């Protein structure tokens, strides 16, 4: 039968194939597929509670949660000849994840003292003070995902455009802003995957894609938030559509040490001229839903009564006339032009008008963008995310003023928030269910009332699919929102 896959995404190139710094939908979707991580997240979902064996075979806990014990599977070998995974690899790895100067995740690891090989299919890992998941941090997303000591000394600064992983797919070669020719690894350790290639390709203009995937040129396309795209891709048979899990948090972060926005009256102002409600109804409920908090629905610790700011445009005005802006305020946003959120960033120049904001778009490509809000070059940052669901991922990186841009530490606290780092750090090292949501409660109601960040709507993955192809389980959930080829995703005769 068929083998070789055909994707199309929004995206215009590959930023990093590094595990460590791979930020962007599309480059996580990569990394998802080259790499492994000592545990992982079932195929096919997105929820904690699947969290099973991966290159660790088993695992040990002492009963105060601060020294894990894992067994490493012996067979597991790496793409490009680098032989067997080591104990080795995942202390290289883990030390590299957890340092600000060789990752964009080493605050989730920051608890992390020492990780030792005890022996070669052995990894001591030893904890200061105690986490909310030790082994949601080494899951395959974000800086879980291992790599091999000797190709990244070897490759350098190549190894983002040359990956070596032991997942089922490895990186044959890139043709820059074009695709990513992948091809099967034939030494992956669960089996021989039925694709043999992957033809991944950066086609961010939606009418292109779509045009592109009604052809039969792609099997596999992404689409976008507006439930007509769902609508029209189901009508023909041919397709199947996928709304898949998390959702990912849309929020207007606003820059609060820099004028006009310093004056919380300015804040309040945009928070009241801003219609989620409005922007849930106009994209389409099964994709779409406003967020009464400033962190995503499905997290444990989730406040659904976190004080969010109500639509009253006329309150906007009060309050700037107040702030010395009778005539309004203009404000120029560096915005993205991943048709997503540009879409919704134009959505929201058109509402707050309403309660007298001018908001300027100053549209730049998605990875260039993403570079930029990371210098503070934007005084108010549309940025979408979901992370791993425990309240203390969200809040701590977007919100923890050590997360804030222009520290070492930086993570993407695009408002310079600093009001709820005491909560943020006490729930962490809380172990009673109820109280650990408390605090994480307390805290989104802080952030909520300093308007530091506007929550807009949350977002499913949305892609079609081809009848013909199989992905080899039930696609409900994949932690970067875009759906997982394994070497169980195959095409049906
Ligand atoms: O993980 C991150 O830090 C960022 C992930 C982020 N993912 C894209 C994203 O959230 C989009 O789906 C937007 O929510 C959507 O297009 C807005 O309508 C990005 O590539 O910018
Ligand atoms: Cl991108």
């Amino acid at each position: 039968a068929k083998t070789e896959l055909s994707m199309g995404v929004a995206s215009e190139d590959v930023t990093t194939l590094d595990p460590h710094f791979a930020t962007t939908t599309s480059d996580r979707t990569l990394v998802s597929y080259i790499y492994g991580a000592l545990v992982r997240f079932a195929p096919g979902s997105a929820n904690p509670s699947s969290i099973e064996a991966d290159l660790a075979e088993s695992w040990e806990s002492n009963a105060d949660q601060l020294v894990w014990t894992f067994k490493l599977r012996p067979d597991v070998k790496w793409q490009g000849g680098y032989g067997n995974v080591t104990a080795d690899d995942v202390v290289f790895s883990l030390d590299k994840a957890r340092d600000p100067k060789r990752s964009a995740f080493s605050g989730d690891y920051a608890a992390i003292q020492k990780v030792e090989a005890v022996d070669a299919k052995t990894v001591r890992i030893t904890l200061t003070r105690r986490v909310p998941s030790l082994l949601a941090l080494l899951s395959n997303f974000s800086g879980g995902f291992i790599i091999p000591k000797k190709a990244f000394k070897e490759r350098g600064d190549d190894f983002k455009r040359r990956p070596v992983g032991f997942g089922p797919f490895q990186v044959e070669s890139i043709q820059p802003g074009q695709s990513v020719t992948l091809t099967a690894n034939a030494e992956y350790f669960r089996g021989k995957p039925k694709l043999s290639k992957i033809s991944y390709r950066f086609l961010n203009n939606e009418a292109a894609r779509d045009l592109a995937f009604e052809s039969g040129e792609l099997d596999v396309e992404q689409g976008n938030q507006d439930q007509r795209w769902l609508q029209r891709l189901t009508a023909n048979p041919e397709n199947v559509v996928d709304t898949i899990e998390p959702a990912e948090l849309n929020l207007l972060h606003i820059n609060i040490t820099k004028p006009p926005f310093n004056d919380i009256r300015v804040r309040q102002a945009l928070a009241h001229t801003v219609n989620a409600a409005q922007i849930a109804k106009y994209r389409g409920e099964r994709v779409n839903r406003a967020v009464p908090s400033v962190i995503p629905s499905n997290n444990l610790g989730f406040d659904p009564d976190a004080g969010v700011l109500n639509y009253d445009p006329a309150q906007s005005k009060k309050l700037l006339a107040e702030a010395g802006f009778p005539n309004g305020v203009t404000v120029t946003m560096v915005a993205s032009q991943l048709p997503g959120l540009e879409s919704l960033a134009q959505l929201i120049q058109a509402q707050v008008a309403e309660g007298g904001f001018t908001l300027n778009l100053q549209p730049v490509e998605h990875a260039a963008w993403h570079q930029m809000i990371r210098k503070d070059l934007s005084p108010i940052v549309l940025y979408g995310a979901a992370r791993f669901p425990i309240a203390d991922y969200y809040l701590t990186q977007f919100y923890h003023s050590a997360s804030e841009i222009g520290k070492p530490t930086q993570v993407v606290n695009f408002s310079h928030c600093n009001v709820a780092d005491k909560q943020i750090e006490a729930a962490r090292t809380e172990t009673d269910p109820n109280k650990q949501i408390e605090l994480w409660k307390e805290a989104q109601k802080l952030i909520v009332s300093n308007v530091c960040a506007i929550p807009l709507t949350e977002n499913l993955g949305t892609w079609a699919r081809k009848n013909k192809l199989g992905w080899g389980f039930e696609l409900k959930g994949s932690m970067p929102s875009a759906p997982l080829i394994t070497e169980q995703t195959y095409f049906k005769d």
